[PDB]
């Protein structure tokens, strides 16, 4: 019996908030109340399968549980509708039919969060319930969330309301902590959605290499072997989790944690702490954990890899391992560079070989692999410099607004809401990654990119518009960002017309948070640019300053909103002109 066996090994509290989360995450549209009803139900079987595993149905597949579960509720159709398509489906069929149907841009409500106090009475009324409500409304806003991750973000969630709802000020205690993790939510999320997106349309073997090269830098004095093996479970456990198989990912993880903690001294002298920890800090604390130090003597690559006859010989003989090799061997000793550079240069190395072992002079045509490298490792190094130059001058929300304008002009046919939100993620990796210093920075920042642009890639690929992006995306993941780089203003596009719609403001802009302000002002110069990509000096800039200034004068006009319309047909034609 398998509910069974990951009721025991979950316990019932961690088995009921992944089952709830697998709920949500399938049926991102059902209310709250019908997936509890489900989530007691199932909890409810479940019970009875650890009492007796021969009792009836308790041999079944988590995904006929589950799904016949979903089918009591999803087949109320002009309500839901396309979810009664997998109804009317059987396993392994219909599992697919559920997760084919997973909704990265749901049509839901942005939550506004209500005051403190009433926050405050709600946890106190009932936490269980609480809790619950927060896993459900993330989970289907976000899912793709990494299921075991989620469990620790209604931890802390959960210690933010205990502690917050006791002191003297409470918002002044609750409010920055929530924020700390609707900061650390997103990140988490978008980071969990590339692997996803590595397992769904790459397939195992770019995962697996994107681990090689990850996991060699995480733990450089370990061996190959251990490497791999670290590996392995790795990409179960994510394969199991980009899957919808919650409950196996959790258990497969803690066993992943147990395993690690374990063998501490074949693997990193950084998990000291992180061994220490309790079951979710701990799993949390060894994936963020970071690098150990370099073994100082460390032998030139040359060696086996280029100098060495054999090198043909051991391509063909065992290909996937030996190139396995050479990325556990460059990736310990470069932890300088990002992971999609590291898995350029592999790709690199494998199609010379390729090329190469097709037999004229093979140890000749080969012998300068690494003279490829060279450019592959300066084009990142550049930019990255350079962009986090550009931020100096600029801080974050110049720096956004310079992207906006940047990705708006490559592909100016995708969405206005995906740009800014693109735009400003993408500025986000100045504040994270330029106040390191190089040791840090190409890591930092070219991986970060990779989980921004895998953003702009599935939001995107909802509802596609743009061939450039579609390409870029189909491409080859780790080529991305070099992608979106060399991509340059558009002509083919043709220019949108205008409209008055789009410039005109209401009032509620003058009582809008920094945040929400910035936002606007964002949302009308991507507008802008998408009417006049071609032509575009500073005259963008004098533009912008036209709507801040009928921006300050409309706030302090003190009328009903009457200035932001008689201005706003004044200024919507002088700036087509200006
Ligand atoms: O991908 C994230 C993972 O990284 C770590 O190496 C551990 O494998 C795991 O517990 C964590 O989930």
């Amino acid at each position: 019996s398998e509910v069974a066996h990951r009721f025991k090994d979950l316990g019932e509290e961690n088995f009921k908030a992944l089952v709830l989360i697998a709920f949500a995450q399938y049926l991102q549209q059902c209310p709250f109340e019908d997936h509890v009803k489900l989530v007691n139900e199932v909890t409810e079987f479940a019970k009875t399968c650890v009492a007796d595993e021969s009792a009836e149905n308790c041999d079944k597949s988590l995904h006929t549980l589950f799904g016949d579960k979903l089918c009591t509720v999803a087949t109320l159709r002009e309500t839901y509708g396309e979810m009664a398509d997998c109804c009317a489906k059987q396993e392994p069929e219909r599992n697919e039919c559920f997760l084919q149907h997973k909704d990265d841009n749901p049509n839901l409500p942005r939550l506004v969060r209500p005051e403190v106090d009433v926050m405050c009475t709600a946890f106190h009324d009932n936490e269980e319930t609480f809790l619950k409500k927060y896993l459900y409304e993330i989970a289907r806003r976000h899912p793709y969330f990494y299921a075991p991750e989620l469990l620790f973000f209604a931890k802390r969630y959960k210690a933010a309301f205990t502690e917050c709802c006791q002191a003297a000020d409470k918002a002044a205690c609750l409010l920055p902590k929530l924020d700390e993790l609707r900061d650390e939510g997103k990140a988490s999320s978008a980071k969990q959605r590339l692997k996803c997106a590595s397992l769904q349309k790459f397939g195992e073997r770019a995962f697996k290499a994107w681990a090689v090269a990850r996991l060699s830098q995480r733990f450089p004095k370990a061996e190959f072997a251990e490497v791999s093996k670290l590996v392995t479970d790795l990409t179960k456990v994510h394969t199991e989790c980009c899957h919808g198989d919650l409950l196996e990912c959790a258990d497969d993880r803690a066993d992943l944690a147990k395993y690690i903690c374990e063998n501490q001294d074949s693997i990193s002298s950084k998990l000291k702490e992180c061994c220490e920890k309790p079951l979710l800090e701990k799993s949390h604390c060894i994936a963020e954990v970071e690098n150990d130090e370099m073994p100082a003597d460390l032998p030139s690559l040359a060696a086996d890899f280029v100098e060495s006859k054999d090198v043909c010989k051991n391509y063909a003989e065992a290909k996937d391992v030996f190139l396995g090799m050479f990325l556990y061997e460059y990736a310990r000793r470069h932890p300088d560079y990002s992971v999609v550079l590291l898995l350029r240069l592999a790709k690199t190395y494998e199609t010379t070989l390729e090329k190469c072992c097709a037999a004229a002079d093979p140890h000749e045509c080969y012998a300068k692999v690494f003279d490829e490298f060279k450019p592959l490792v300066e084009e990142p190094q550049n930019l990255i410099k350079q962009n986090c130059e550009l931020f100096e001058q600029l801080g974050e929300y110049k720096f956004q607004n310079a992207l906006l304008v940047r990705y708006t002009k490559k592909v100016p046919q995708v969405s206005t809401p995906t740009l800014v939100e693109v735009s400003r993620n993408l500025g986000k990796v100045g504040s994270k990654c330029c106040k390191h210093p190089e040791a840090k920075r190409m890591p930092c920042a070219e991986d970060y990119l990779s989980v921004v642009l895998n953003q702009l890639c599935v939001l995107h690929e909802k509802t596609p518009v743009s061939d450039r992006v579609t390409k870029c995306c189909t491409e080859s993941l780790v080529n991305r960002r070099p992608c979106f780089s060399a991509l340059e203003v558009d002509e083919t596009y043709v220019p949108k017309e205008f409209n008055a719609e789009t410039f005109t403001f209401h009032a509620d802009i003058c009582t809008l948070s920094e945040k929400e302000r910035q936002i606007k002002k964002q949302t009308a110069l991507v507008e802008l640019v998408k009417h006049k990509p071609k032509a575009t000096k500073e005259q963008l800039k004098a533009v912008m300053d036209d709507f801040a200034a009928f921006v300050e004068k409309c706030c302090k006009a003190d009328d009903k909103e009457t200035c932001f319309a008689e201005e706003g047909k004044k200024l919507v034609a002088a700036s087509q002109a200006a």
